[PDB]
């Protein structure tokens, strides 16, 4: 037997991201995993924003951008008819077009990248066990029961052949898709897990810089099952294709023999649009996969993982350190079960983008060679005929871009509603543009903190960079010095730490651009609270002693206190 | 990339009153720029384009005369 406070189920970027995190805060975990490594196979490698700004507040951002491929090697998004074959054309895919680069720079001082989960979950592993936590693979959670006083799980170590208990105050459910820990909690889903009658994904390694420097992409998808994708690992060089010597379906991919092939692994993947409706059931919390299962169009699972962590940590290491009620861990529910849902619904909704591309092309699914070669000439044909099949063609082919880069908006527009938001009396803007496509900056409480370059020693910092630490946040400008000597009282008066930046001219940090005093909707002497997590919990118009006796309230009620 | 930053101070070690995001530098300026044209903004002192420019005329063809004044027509 063993005693923790945390005992972590799974080390995949979810599970192995909370514990590095709660090992920040001063939190005994044990994270522990089945397995004898972290994940060898192909699976998540789009790096959004949100991932790498907790990088970015970790201090892990710099390794990762490392090891990752740049947003600049990622642009083109090719269909065509083969590697070395005609294209039928090309989107820019994330977020290339200069329209939608400029969308991205502002949002965020991150950027996106490719960096094979391959790569990212031993990183943070070892990061989790560096900062404190206590690490075991090869070590199966087979149940465990609950009590008013904690939980006590039952485990099987496959090296040394034991079984031994573990008591901790509580369980994080961090399994993959097929999670044991959510089926004892006996968590309700919504969807299914195979939808029709998947895919073959067939590793391997080839030279193929002469058909892909010129014109670099992520992924080359092929029109031939009637679709197909070529997906880089290592710029030019380690590869999957999508779909034992019959594996040269690869050469037919490629378009050709003349270039060597190793082949790798191969493994199966199937279609998913399942979600679960609530993702704790009393001291046992549910993460990434575990609580949400979905195809991999948009890059959305491995960051909606790392971000189900992210909110959550800091929740538990303020209520086992008594500084908040347990009532608090509710809201993880609250802000994290709708992400889930709706990252399942879109992942699955984006792949009606692509029939739509056989339609232009007056092609039956799965068609056959043939009949592609005729739509190809088709394509060719100097008639107005063919001018209406290239811009149905382009029509199509454009929707696609909102399951390669586009749903900028799905990525960072989050708005929580729970007991950890304070409400300030504002009535609810909408979205001016499409909430799936755009992100709109919101300083709203609910909302993420806004991005903005300030400077510090005339060098640029983020606004971001102020926030992070394991510790809120008050942020506010020189006519509102006040809330300084209102956050002492109230840091004293309940036992949390409450940094207070005072942005302006004089001071440390002073906005040299005026993106500060822009983009907050609210004067000089207002606040904005920020959560551990980045989130606005709590914002004043002003520093008017009615402003300012409302923070204390707001904190209390934050923490369930 | 060297363009951006315009600062407006009391001396160049003194003290900054602020910044604006000059020659197109803000992202969204950036953008509009980029969109418009495969060329971009650069700054090269009118010292050096000239005799770039003067001597390509002369190797295409043209005859090329220094301190010779027009008087009138």
């Amino acid at each position: 037997s063993a005693e923790t406070d945390v005992l972590i189920v799974g080390a995949g970027p979810a599970g192995a991201m909370s514990a590095t995190l709660l090992a920040s805060l001063g939190i005994r975990s044990l994270m522990i995993n089945r397995w004898r490594s972290t994940s060898p196979g192909p699976r998540s490698h789009i790096i959004n924003q949100r991932t790498m700004e907790i990088l970015r507040d970790i201090g892990l951002e710099e390794s990762a951008k490392s090891l990752a491929v740049p947003k600049e090697y990622m642009g083109e998004h090719v269909y065509a008819t083969s590697l070395a074959g005609e294209e039928f054309g090309r989107i820019p895919a994330w977020a290339s077009h200069p329209q939608a680069h400029a969308e991205h720079e502002l949002a965020s001082p991150s950027r996106y990248c490719d960096l094979p989960q391959l790569y990212f979950e031993p990183m943070v592993v070892s990061e989790a066990a560096l900062r404190g936590a206590d690490v075991r693979f090869l070590t199966e959670y087979l149940g465990h029961v609950e009590d008013q006083d904690g939980v006590t799980a039952r485990l099987l170590d496959h090296v040394s052949g034991a079984e031994y208990e573990v008591r901790a105050k509580y369980i994080i459910g961090a399994d993959g898709a097929h999670s044991l820990v959510a089926q004892n909690a006996g968590l309700p889903f919504e969807g299914q897990m195979g939808i029709g009658d998947g895919s073959i994904n067939i590793e391997f390694s080839a030279d193929l810089s002469s058909l892909c420097e010129h014109r670099k992409g992520d992924m080359y998808w092929m029109f031939r099952v009637g679709v197909a994708a070529l997906r880089m690992i290592r710029p030019w060089n380690k590869w999957i294709c999508v779909w034992e010597e019959a594996k040269k379906i690869i050469h037919e991919i490629i378009g050709t023999d003349e270039i060597p092939v190793e082949v790798g692994p191969i493994s199966t993947w199937t279609i998913n649009q399942q979600y679960a409706v609530r993702n704790t059931s009393g001291r046992v919390f549910c993460m990434g996969d575990a609580v949400h299962r979905h195809t991999p169009m948009g890059g959305l699972g491995l960051n909606t993982s790392v971000q189900d962590a992210y909110n959550l940590a800091w929740k538990l290491a303020l209520v086992l350190k008594g500084q908040a009620a347990p009532t608090l861990l509710d809201s993880y529910d609250a802000e994290r079960s709708p992400v889930a849902k709706q990252i399942v619904e879109r992942a699955f909704k984006s792949l009606s983008t692509f029939p739509p591309v056989f339609e232009a092309l007056s092609l039956p699914p799965a068609p056959t060679e043939s009949e592609m070669a005729e739509a190809l000439v088709r394509l060719k044909d100097a008639s107005e005929e063919g001018a209406k099949r290239r811009a149905a063609l382009r029509k199509a082919m454009d929707a696609t871009i909102i399951g390669l880069g586009g749903g900028h908006g799905v990525e960072l527009n989050q708005r929580y509603v729970s007991r950890a938001v304070f409400p300030d009396g504002t009535p609810d803007p909408g979205f001016v543009r499409d909430q799936e496509f755009f992100y709109q900056a919101s300083t709203r409480p609910g909302a993420h903190l806004p991005h903005v370059w300030l400077t510090e020693n005339q060098r640029r910092i983020s606004t971001l960079d102020l926030c992070g630490k394991g510790r809120f946040t008050l942020l506010t400008g020189l006519s509102g010095a006040a809330w300084k000597h209102e956050a002492e009282q109230v840091s004293q008066s309940l036992g949390i730490e409450l940094k207070v930046c005072v942005i302006g001219p004089g001071q440390e940090f002073v906005d040299t651009y005026g993106e500060y005093a822009k983009i907050s909707e609210i004067g000089e002497s207002g606040a904005l609270l920020v959560r551990p997590d980045m989130f606005i919990a709590f914002r004043a118009k002003d520093a008017s002693r009615e402003g300012l006796e409302q923070l204390n309230v707001a904190v209390k009620s934050i923490l369930g206190r």
